[PDB]
C-alpha cells in the first residue's frame, strides 16, 4: 500500500503480463476480430480497454493507463507523443471560439506559445497571472474563462502555487472551469493534484516517469468529470503514443521511488551548499526556506525531485558565461531533465522577463537551472565549485 | 534512378548510417551541447536537421524525413504519431476562425469528423463535394475557402479524383488555397501528388510504408511554399513520432516496391475474377474499367496497391453477414490495411450513405472492402469462393 | 502455397493475442501462479509452456512453430547468430574420439570451429570436394559422427548432389548426423529434411531477417535429433532475444516476394556477366553450366541472389582499389541476404587457403555479389562502369 | 564515486553522438568505404573498429568499455545469457585431459555443463566446499586448468575466502585460470579482478539489467586471459544483440540507487527472520553469523537483495502449497535481481543432489528470497502472513 509497493505493481495485472514480470509489448495497428459478434462487442468497448484499433491502444497501453490512474487517482489516462502534445491537446480538447484561458506566467514557454500563437487565431484569448496570486486569482477571472492552467513549481524560476487557495477561489466564481496542472516536476506523485480539486494532471512522462532521457510521452490523468471529453477530443486529433514507449514508461515507474529519493536527497544538499556560497544571490529550490511558495511545498507536497535553480550575484557577460558553462566535467548542457544524469542551463534576466507575461521578474543576476541526477553528490558539488572559481 | 533503387537508398547517407546498412536508432529527449557556441549553432538550425531537442527529432528522424522528401519530391516532411494525427494537425496548421474547408465526401471518416466536431467549434466551417466533380469544383468554392482536401482513391468506395481538373479549377478562383491530399492508397509513390500542384501530401505511413501492421505514424510531405507553417504549427501541438517507429518506417521503404508490385498483381487478378462472378454487382478497383475515375487512374497513376471493394448483388441480412464473414480461412476482419496479410470488412449502404455528406451513394447491395496481402492469389480466390457459397 | 504459408507461419491466436503479428514478451523470470502450475510448466519446459526466458517466451515459441512448419521439422533450436548455430549444433552431437566430415566449401568460420576448437577436444575433422556425391564413402570413417554439408558452397557456389551423399552416408555410417548450412536457400528453396538430412541450419541473419540489422541462427531438426541438439545447446546457454525472434518472424512475411526478386535479378546479372569479355566464369547455381547446376535444377524450387564470378585477370592492389572503391550502388561488407547489393573480392590464394584437401581451379580475382532489391539495370550499369575501371 | 562512474561508464561522445545514452546501431553488415578502410577495420576487428556485427557495433563497444571500467578489466566478452557466459568462458580455456575444480555451491546449470558436456570431451571436474579456503590445495591436480568460484554461493549463500583460495591456487597451479560467477555482487560490490581472479562472469540478466526483461552474460577478463576468451568465444559465435546491450548499459545508470535499496531492505528482512520462532537459520552474507560473513565484511563494499533462510519444519506438499500459493506480493519465478520480490522453495533432498562431494547441514525447507524495491514493511507483512499459514 506504500508508494514503493504501488510503483512496483502498478499496471501489472496478469491480463497484461501474460506470465512475464512486465506487460507484454503488443505492436499493432490492425486488431483482429474473430467474428461479427466480437467486432460489435469491441466497438462498444473501444474506449474501455478492449482491443479494437491500434490508435486506441493495445494491451501495453492499457497497462500503462491503469498504472497512471492508480498512481494519480484518476478515472482515466490519455496518452500523447510528448509532454508538449499533452499540454496543447488537453487545452484544445476543452475550448471553443469565444473562450478565455487563464495561465500561470511561470508556465513552460511552449505552453504559453501554444496559447498565444495557436489559440489566438481560433478566437480564444489567454491572459496570465503571477504564480503567488493565491486567492486573489478572482481578479483575473472572466465570464468566459474556460480553463485555468497551473504549473507548480513554475518552469525555471520554481515558484510553488498555493493550490488550495487558487482552486477555492476559482470554484467560488467559475465553478465549471476546467482546472489543469502541469505536474511534471512532482512526477504526478509528490503532489496529488486530483486530491486538490484539479480536473486534469498533465505530465511530460519524458522526465521522471521514463527517467533515462531516451523516450518521449505525455500523460493526462483526468477525474471522472473530464475524462470522456479529453479522451474523445484528443482521439479526433489522432493523439497516441507507440506501444514500445508505453512499455518503457511503465518500466520507468518501477524505479521512480528509489530515483526520486536520491534526486531529493542530493538536490537539497546541493541547494543548501549553494545557499551558503558567496557567489550566489538566491536559491530557488521548493524545499528550501526563502524560496517562493516554499510553505505551500511543505504543506502540500510529499517530497522533492531534483530540478531547481539559483541566481548568481553577477550578471555574467558572454565570455564569463562560456567560461563557466563550457568547462564542466559532470554537468552537461541540454534541455529536458528528470533523467539519471546532471544538467545545467543558463538564463539571463532579460530572457526570463520576456517569458513572464503580465508580471515582473524578481532577480537581476544570471539564473542557473540545475538538474541533479544520480551521480555522487560530492563530485557534483566539486564540479559546481570549480565553476564558481572560473567566474570569481 | 529507378524507383526500386531510390527505395533501397532513400535516406541512407553515411551521416545517418554511421557504418551500418540502416540508419542508427538514436533514442533521446535531451541532446547535449558541448559548448555555448554549439548550443547557439544548434538553436539556429533546430528546424534544419541539426541535433537540438528530441521533440524536433534525432538522426533517425532526419533520415526518414530525407527519404520521404526524396520519394515524394517535397521540401520537407513533418511526422506525426499516426495518419489521423497527420490529417487533423495538417489542416489545423493552416486554418483560422472564419475560414472554410472544402473536403471530398469520400474522405476517411475520422478526417470528416475532425472537421465536423473539432473545427466547427473553432469558427471554421466545412462543406463537402462529390469526388468526380472535377472542374465543377468551382461551384463549391467560397471567398473564405482556405483548404481543399482531396483523397484519391476515396476511402471504402475507391473513387479516383480528376486531380488535374480539380487543381486547375481551384487555382483559377482561390489560387492561394492550400490543397492537400490523403495519398495513403498510393503510398505517396504511385501518384506523385506534389507534381500535380498539390501543396501537402499526407499519408498514414501505418499502411504501406510500414507494411507489416505493427507501427503507427503519419507523414506530411510539403512543397516549399507550405513547409514552414506546417512544421512550426505542428511543433506547437507537440507533434512527433518516436525514433524506433521512424527507423521501422525507413526500413519499410526498402521492400515497398516488391510489395506493391505483388499487391497490384494479386488485387487485379482478384478484381477481374470478382467482376465475372454471378453474385457480384460491381467492382470498385481503380485499375478496372467501369470503376469510378478509372480513366484518371490510368492517366495519372504509375501503379495500383492492394486495397479495393466490391458490391454484392444482395443486401445481406445480419445472419448472412455473420455466415459470410465469420467463416473465412485466410481473410481476417480488422481495420487498417497495407500490411502483408489479407483483410475483409463489410459495410451496408445505410452506413456508407451516413458518411457521404452532401452526396448520394450509387449502390444498394452490401459493400465488401478487401485488402489483398501477399498470400497466394489462388488460395485467396478459393477463400472468397467459399464465402460466396455461404451466401448463395 | 509457400506465399500463404509464409504469411501465416507461427501466427496462432495464442501467440498474436488479437494482433496481426506475435506479441513481444520480454522476460527472464516467468511467474508461476501456484506450485501446481510450476510443476506443470516444469514438465513442459521444452514443449512450449512458459517456464524460464532462457527456454523462450511466446515470441520464441511463435518463431519456432513457424520454422518447423516452413522446414518440415520436429523442433527448431535458436542461437544468437548463424555461426553460433553451426558451432553448437556440431558440439551437441560429438564426443572425444569422434570424426567430423565437412565440405571443403563450408563457410570459413565453420571450418575454423572444427580445426581450432574441436581438435583440442579430441575430435578430428577432414574434408571433401562438394561434387563428390556417392564417392564420399572414400572419406567415411567408422567413427564418423557428423557429415556437414553446405549447398551451394560458400563463395564458389558449388551445389552438392544431396540425395547421392545421403544414400552413401546411411549405407556406411547410419549413426551419423547429417547437417546442412542451408542459409543460401533461406531453408525454403531446398527442403533439406525431406532429403534425409537430420538438421537444417541457417544464419537467419541473412534472408529470413532480410534487412541486415538482426543476427540469429536457427537449427531445424527431425524427430531423431531434436532432443539432443535442443538439450545440449541449452547446456551451452544458447538462445536469442525475444525482439530478434519477433523481427525474424516478421521477415518471413516478405520472404517470398523478396526471394523472387533476388532470383530474377541475380540470374539476369549472371547471364550478362557470362557473356562479358572481361569475365572468365560465373558461379551461379541457377545458370546452366555452373558447378552442380543439374542438382540445383532437380532439388531446389528457386534461387536467391548471392553468387560469384571470376575476372579474366588477377587484379593487383591498385586495380582492386580502383575497381572496388568506385562503385555507386554496390557496397563492400560481409554478410548478405538483405535488400541492398554487396560486393567482395577474393584472390585465388585466399580461396586456396580455405579449401582443405581441395585444389582451386581458377586464376583470376573472384568477385562475390549479393544482388539486392535495386533496379537490376542500375546494378548492371554499376558493374559495367566497374569493368571500364579495370580494362 | 561508484555512483558517478555508473552514470558515466561507456558514455563517450563517440558512442552517444549527441544523445545522453549510446546510440543503438543494429547491424550485421558493416560497410567499408574503401579497400584501405576494410584493411584498417580488419586489423582492428577485436579493438573496437566497426567490422562485422558478430564482433559488435557502437552499442556493444559502449557496454564493453563500461564493464571494463566498472570491473577493472582489459576486455569484456558478451554472451546471450549468464549460462552461455559460464559454459563458454570455461570451454574457451580447456582441452581434452584438463581438470576443472568448481565450488559445489555453483549454480546448477554451471555444474551440469561440467558433468554433461565437458565429461564427454575428456575433461574431468571435481568439486569443493565453499569454506575450504587455503585447504583447497587438497583438490588441486597437476592438470587443473580452471578453478571456478561463486561467492556468495547459489541458494545457500556461503561466501568464499577468495584471497586464501587465490594464494593457494597460484602457489600450486600458477597456469590455472581462476573464474568467478560474480552475479550476486553485480560485479561492483566485489572487485574480483583486484583479488587476483582472472575472469569475472555475470548473468547481466540479474542486477545489471535490473528489470527482469533482457538476458545477457558478460565475462570481464584481465589482460592475461582476455584474448583467449574473446577469440574462443567468437569461434563459438557468442554475442548478444545491440538492443540488449543498450538496455544493459541503461541498467547501470540506476544500479547504485537500486543495490542500496536491495541491501537495506534485505538485511532488515533477514534480521527479522533470524529472530522469528518459525525460522531455523538465515543465510544472508551481510548478517553476522552467516557462513562466510567475515569474508563478506572484509572483501565486499555492499550487499544485494538475494538471500535464503531455513524453516524449522520440512514442509509437506500440502503445506508447501498453502505457504507459496497464497502470497500477495512475493511471486514464484526463477532468476532474481529485478525490481520485484520473488520466492522459491527447495527441500533439503533437492539441495543434497546438487552439492557434489559435499554434505547438506539443514533439515527444514529452504526458502530463497529476492527482496525487490517494494516497501520493506509490506514485504515483512506478506512473509508474516505466510508464517501464519504453516504454524
Ligand atoms: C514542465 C514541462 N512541461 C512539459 C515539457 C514538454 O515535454 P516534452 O516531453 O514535450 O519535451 C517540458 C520540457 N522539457 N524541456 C526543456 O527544459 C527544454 N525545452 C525548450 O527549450 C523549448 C522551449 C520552447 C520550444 C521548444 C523547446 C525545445 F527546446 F524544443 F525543447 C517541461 O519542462
Ligand atoms: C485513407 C486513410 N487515411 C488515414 C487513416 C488513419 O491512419 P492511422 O495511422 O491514424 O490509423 C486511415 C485508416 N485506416 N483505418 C481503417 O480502415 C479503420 N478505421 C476506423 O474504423 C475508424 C473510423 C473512425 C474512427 C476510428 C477508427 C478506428 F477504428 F479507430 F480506426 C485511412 O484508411
Ligand atoms: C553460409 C553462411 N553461414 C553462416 C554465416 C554466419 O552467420 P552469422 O549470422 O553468424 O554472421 C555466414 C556469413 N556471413 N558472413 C560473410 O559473408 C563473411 N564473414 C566472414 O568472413 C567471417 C568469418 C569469421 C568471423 C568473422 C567474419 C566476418 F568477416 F566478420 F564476417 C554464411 O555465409
Ligand atoms: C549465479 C547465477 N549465475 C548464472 C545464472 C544464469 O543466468 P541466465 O541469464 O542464463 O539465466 C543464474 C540464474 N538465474 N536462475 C535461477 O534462479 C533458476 N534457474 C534454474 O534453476 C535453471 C537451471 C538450468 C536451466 C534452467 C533453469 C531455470 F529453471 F529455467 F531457471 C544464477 O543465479
Amino acid at each position: 500500500k506504500k508508494l514503493d509497493t504501488q510503483l512496483v505493481n502498478a499496471g501489472r495485472s496478469k491480463k497484461y503480463t501474460l506470465g512475464a514480470v512486465n506487460s507484454v509489448i503488443q505492436r499493432a495497428s490492425s486488431l483482429v476480430f474473430d467474428s461479427v459478434e466480437a467486432k460489435k462487442h469491441a466497438t462498444r468497448n473501444r474506449a474501455n480497454g478492449e482491443l479494437f484499433y491500434g490508435r486506441r491502444g493495445t494491451l501495453t497501453h492499457f497497462s500503462l493507463q491503469q498504472a497512471m490512474c492508480e498512481l494519480e487517482g484518476g478515472a482515466g489516462c490519455v496518452l500523447f507523443p510528448c509532454g508538449a502534445a499533452a499540454v496543447a491537446n488537453s487545452i484544445l480538447a476543452f475550448i471553443e471560439q469565444g473562450d478565455h484561458v487563464l495561465m500561470t506566467n511561470t508556465a513552460y514557454e511552449p505552453s504559453q506559445d501554444f496559447c498565444s500563437k495557436i489559440l489566438s487565431k481560433l478566437g480564444v484569448t489567454t491572459s496570465w497571472f503571477d504564480p503567488l496570486i493565491g486567492a486573489d486569482i478572482v481578479k483575473h477571472l472572466q465570464p468566459n474563462t474556460k480553463i485555468v492552467f497551473l504549473e507548480s513549481p513554475g518552469s525555471i524560476t520554481m515558484e510553488v502555487h498555493d493550490v488550495p487557495a487558487i482552486v477555492a477561489a476559482v470554484r467560488s466564481v467559475v465553478p465549471d472551469a476546467i482546472i489543469m496542472i502541469d505536474n511534471t516536476w512532482a512526477a504526478g506523485v509528490l503532489f496529488k493534484a486530483l486530491d486538490f480539486g484539479i480536473d486534469v494532471s498533465i505530465q511530460a512522462a519524458t522526465k521522471y516517469l521514463v527517467g533515462h532521457s531516451d523516450a518521449m510521452i505525455g500523460t493526462a490523468v483526468c477525474n471522472a468529470r473530464c475524462w470522456e471529453q479529453l479522451r474523445e477530443n484528443a482521439y479526433l486529433m489522432g493523439q497516441m503514443v507507440d506501444a514500445d514507449t508505453a512499455y518503457i514508461t511503465s518500466r520507468g515507474l518501477r524505479t521512480l521511488g528509489v530515483r526520486l529519493r536520491q534526486h531529493h536527497e542530493s538536490s537539497l544538499k546541493v541547494a543548501e551548499w549553494l545557499a551558503e556560497h558567496p557567489q550566489v544571490a538566491r536559491v530557488n529550490h521548493p524545499a528550501l526556506p526563502g524560496s517562493k511558495g516554499h510553505e505551500f511545498w511543505k504543506r502540500d507536497f510529499t517530497g522533492s525531485s531534483g530540478l531547481f535553480s539559483f541566481v548568481l550575484k553577477k550578471k555574467l557577460n558572454n565570455e564569463e558565461l562560456a567560461n563557466y558553462l563550457d568547462n564542466f566535467s559532470l554537468f552537461s548542457m541540454a534541455y529536458s531533465w528528470g533523467g539519471y544524469e546532471s544538467l545545467i542551463l543558463a538564463n539571463q534576466p532579460e530572457h526570463i522577463a520576456a517569458i513572464r507575461p503580465q508580471g515582473e521578474i524578481d532577480f537581476s543576476g544570471t539564473l542557473i537551472r540545475l538538474h541533479i541526477g544520480l551521480e555522487d553528490v560530492d563530485d557534483l558539488i566539486a564540479d559546481l565549485d570549480a565553476g564558481f572559481a572560473r567566474i570569481v
